[PDB]
């Protein structure tokens, strides 16, 4: 319960719930010392929200002292007090989210031009994310998580690193949201960087159809609708998961299948070419004959995403090369 008018600190004036999460609430907040309105984050008063929340302030102050380019796609934490025994996270303001935006083209999707702006300002984020001295993991994108910074414009920062954790300081097995979740993660293996560059490549196809490319209704269900689009798991990933026999059967001689319960189209037969349209005008035929919709414009894009949808974690493009691709050339 925050009122609208109430006053924290000689400081804020509360002024209206922005939105709710797991976490807690974030609202619009006038900074009488600033002279500016910020979103304030406020965790609820339970050990699990205030620990993890204060991870959350740690990775952010973690960025804020690195000065350089690429820093700036991520929401800018001004600073984090404590009142009435909830840790408060004051952020710069910014706008809705890609979510709000796909609702907005009743999910019918952004052009291919507007999805590469996206694409180019997360392909950096993730590069400065992947500095040494950071190694930040995510470990929730998702169009929900990815805010305009202002109605007008294309301009974009990454949110709410509630789950986000350094290589090497993993805590939870299971992470990412279901639709975004990673095959290393949907396997129980150890997760690195490049699970936010599976979630990315799922979200840039989204951001263009208008709809999930793997809307799993569970983990059985969301690898099985991976599996269609990209064929059976290289045998050598799936010998080193241990979720493996949640979704296949090893065989002695041919590795790997599916396991079947009751009655998905056949391992890789439900093609990434098809789902973007790449020959047939954009996704549901919807971008004939627009301009930066060509047969050239849609494979480079296939490619990038096919790329970024690497089963191996380890051959899986990084931010750095996914940034040289073709798809952000001239
Ligand atoms: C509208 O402005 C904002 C700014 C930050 C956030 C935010 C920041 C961090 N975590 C979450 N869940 C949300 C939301 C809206
Ligand atoms: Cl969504
Ligand atoms: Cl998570």
């Amino acid at each position: 319960i925050v009122k609208n008018g109430e006053k924290w600190m000689d400081r804020y004036e509360i002024d209206s719930l922005i939105g709710k999460g797991s976490f807690g609430q974030v609202v619009k907040a006038y900074d009488r010392v600033e002279q500016e309105w910020v979103a304030i984050k406020i965790i609820k008063n339970k050990k699990a929200f205030l620990n993890q929340a204060q991870i959350e302030v740690r990775l952010l102050e973690l960025m804020n002292k690195h000065d350089t380019e690429m820093k700036y796609y991520i929401v800018h934490l001004k600073r984090h007090f404590m009142f009435r025994n909830h840790l408060c996270l004051v952020f710069e303001m910014l706008s809705y989210n890609l979510y709000d935006l796909l609702r907005n083209t009743n999910f019918r999707g952004v052009s291919l031009n507007l999805t590469r702006k996206f694409a180019q300002q997360m392909c950096t984020a993730l590069l400065f994310l992947a500095t040494p001295e950071l190694s930040i993991i995510h470990c929730d994108l998702k169009p929900e998580n990815i805010l305009l910074c202002n109605p007008k414009r294309s301009a974009i920062k990454i949110v709410d690193f509630g789950s986000s954790c350094q290589l090497g300081q993993r805590i939870y097995q299971y992470i990412q949201s279901r639709f975004y979740r990673s095959p290393e993660v949907l396997l129980g293996m150890p997760y690195d960087l490049a699970i936010d560059m599976w979630s990315l490549g799922c979200i840039l196809v989204e951001m263009h159809t208008g709809e999930p490319l793997f809307s799993g209704a569970n983990e059985v269900d969301q690898m099985n609708k991976i599996v269609e689009v990209l064929g059976i798991p290289p045998a050598h990933i799936l010998d080193q998961a241990p979720k493996a026999r949640k979704f296949f059967e090893k065989l002695p001689d041919g590795t790997w299948n599916l396991k079947k319960t009751k009655d998905y189209k056949p391992p890789g037969t439900r093609k990434l070419h098809n789902i973007l349209g790449v020959e047939t005008g954009g996704p549901g035929g919807r971008r004939a004959g627009e301009s930066g919709h060509t047969v050239a414009d849609y494979l480079k894009f296939k490619d990038l995403i096919l790329r970024m949808l690497d089963y191996d974690p380890k051959t899986r493009i990084q931010p750095y090369y996914a940034l040289q691709h073709s798809f952000f050339k001239k």
